């Protein structure tokens, strides 16, 4: 059932992570939340990512602040895109989170996006963008739906 | 023919651009490698973001540095998932190429990846994931890939 | 009829935007506002920057925030001087704004000021400078107005 | 006969400076280049800003790293546009004198572009730039320069 | 009668350089306050930088926020010791007026203390060590002052 | 035998790891080098880690760069203190390491240090200090260390 | 009695630092918390650094902000394990304070940890490890406390 | 004789310090030169500011790079002026340096200059500059200096 797995370490991070999946429900493309701790539940988060695929699950969303190492573990675990979500952390911002996921080594990418709420909402765009370039009806939602803000922001 | 288009605003980025292209090439996927300036040659690049879909592409991996708007722009102009590879700048050592692509708003989502050739290796893995999504072999590859290199790190 | 052209991608901007407005609107130099996003309506920004000069434009004063490619994209576009406006962004207070704007590579020159609000009312007496390099009175109403701050700052120069 | 003046506070940011240089240069742009050093000239750097414009200068390009202070106390003593070329420092890689020069406060504007050599490229570009807005020639010059650029990058857009 | 001379480009940035008059009155040392703007009053600043010294002070302290030039123009135009307060400024938290103020060139010193109100608190402090490496009486007092704050941290 | 275990994600970290090994090797301290990577080699990171305890080690000191996740995933699956030594990475010369192993968040702590090599040292000085609170021998050694170093410094 | 030593510059600073003392009282380990200022109180710290190890301490939580030389200071004259917690400064949100305390140079550990209050929750979690490699019970309780969170992550 | 300090951490710190030492040369200001560490010898740290006003010391000036505490924690122990100079550290380009020193909380100055050799050039002229309130012979050098300096610069 579920294409797209939106995971964050904890409850507090829902507030940022629920606009990817605003988007999600907007597209009829349907997904799973869960919180999952790369370093509270770190057997589970690997459960999650080597059983991702047989599941049936073709993108992963991933949320995460501070020292935000949930992106890049679960994308050293599973080969499908895994789209990371720097949260604002308190003291710097994000800017931690942003470094922890986006500076990953060679052989394990993070599509990594902005660094909050803005991010959070690409992050759903960017998973139905990806099954867009398989799925027409998808791809032909997102530019139907960027032609409507397109003729909201101009004639507005 | 080619599934994933890299370009970049100048031949100089070659240098960091070419770790992709390998990546694409070790995995047999097809791809097309252009030099597009969104500041030297904005209307091109804009004609090729455009018809990108109309082409057959199915993935955009754009690199560049400093006030990086080549990822963006693209992004802004094709629905197709845009990966963008932050290049390392020569005063501020990619932070600005970093933030400028990153930090996109919300509705126009760039997958980015880290500063320089470790970045541009990933747009190529991250590209070949989303291609691996609906490409069996390719998912499969990736993971052999990912495997060996396991292995050659574990007992080396 | 308008000499300057104040644009932003977001009516949010707007906060920041009207600061360059009122030194416009206090110095008489006539002028057009508008939202004009560079990820948002690409084309329509093109289609702006294009025509700039033929619509009898002398400068641009843009303002963007976070990953901020409307200043560098219009001045891709239009040889007509483009000032960048850097918004304060809610994560990273405007750094990524202000990187996004001032460091275009040559060629492409975009003309940055501070961020914010200040940078917002300078992005105003920037477009007056350029306007003033060739109309003698608005560079003697600048001139004026420098000259009025400067006694008002010194004669209340006590602090009591 | 002089429309434009480039400055700097050290001879050793000419390596710098040049680009603003060559870029007037190749466009015929009449100009002076001096050394205008903010803390050791002071007194110099203000009679430079104050007669600016009774010399006839239209726009001044000022060049500055570290404690980048030249571009506005120069902005601050001429109401001429002023464009300030943040030099790229040993330390901190220009990102202070990028700072010192952007955040200008509300009243004094200074036109900024980027740290070190594109920068300066492109200071050449932005006085021109403001020369153009009322010099059609110049203009005309700008966009057939544009124009050569961008059919030498499209055509050499295969990567062989 | 003045020996030291504080002074800020703006009415509002006195919130910040009180802390370092209220050292000065604690101390008894004579000073003067004044609103002078390196931006807005130019050649202001320069007269009161040259006549400084004629006037009989013997120490400067000059705070300034965002493009902050204050302190180092005076130093260029006085042979007085100049200590800089880099006032925190809106956007950037005071690291624009650090930068601006302490990266002074070779030729031009100027003290710089810390961002706000520590700083300008510290920045009486260092005028009245700068008049007490002559006058015993304000080192002295310095010195009981501190030992007075020893005793009240140590015991409380 | 092994009462310390250094690990690092790649053998060009190595550079800067020897550093720890040099003082452990001075100071008597068994110890054991391999290399684990947390995005190369995953699954052998949380082996070593769980097995960490049983294998009588005490202390892990363990190095990486850029989006350094190796020391805080390994302090996610044991409770022997974890030191973090973040390597200066090309880009951003280790603060992306720093942010991505100092800003651990409540439960799972990594005891950080210096960038680079300073910081390698100090890794192995610090598993000594631990070691040290109850192996008065080690804690004897590190004092004459420390007080050679006084006189040398003080006298040279 | 107190085997763990929590001190700070402030009182102020008590807000952050109440945490690293919970989990002492969560852990039944006795403590001492004293303010002790690296800057007003010198002596005090170089005599409270001198006789910990014969006090009987055997580990020191030190936590400072702005230019936070208290743990460093306070390493440099024991060789207990100190732990270092940066406070959330006002102006630079703690990147002045963990530059401060953790970039100590070769000689001088100081185990650092998170800006703010995670930091000082993990600085007693590590004092916890450290003296859980010598206690088998203490290390008991770590390894069951982790598990409960583990669970209800998991299953909350 | 001596009426300057100049103190630094390590010999490497030479390089950048010789500079304050040949202002001092150059204006005749006798003055002495030694390493002092503020980590590797504390006590004799403490010694050297304690005991400086009682040897005829009117300015310290103090190099020191990374966690500097040098500065402050000498600033800490006299009421004479000190003069920090940041060293350019290796990873962190003296931005570390710079925090550690400038940040210093009430009560505590130390008289901050630019980062590396152009700093440690105008920590000798501040120190002379400072002397020069009350030694008209250095004052008026100091002035006669920089007149050469501008004629120089302007008709060069």
């Amino acid at each position: 059932k579920s294409l797209v797995g939106v995971i964050m370490g904890s409850t507090s991070d829902w507030e940022t992570m629920k606009y990817a999946c605003d988007i999600l429900d907007e597209l009829n493309i349907p997904y799973e939340k869960k919180v999952v701790s790369a370093h509270r539940t770190p057997d589970y988060m690997f459960e999650y990512a080597e059983t991702a695929r047989e599941r049936g699950l073709k993108v992963i969303i991933a949320g995460a602040g501070g020292a935000a190492h949930l992106p890049g573990m679960v994308a050293a675990k599973t080969n499908l895109p895994v789209i990371g979500v720097p949260v604002q952390s308190k003291a710097l911002n994000g800017l931690d989170s942003l470094l922890s996921i986006v500076q990953m080594p060679g052989g394990v990418p993070v599509a990594t996006v902005a660094i909050g709420k803005a991010g959070s909402t690409n992050a759903g765009l960017l998973a139905a963008q990806i099954l867009g370039s398989f799925h027409d009806d998808i791809h032909d939602a997102l530019e139907l739906r960027r032609e409507a803000i397109e003729k909201d922001v101009r004639e507005g």
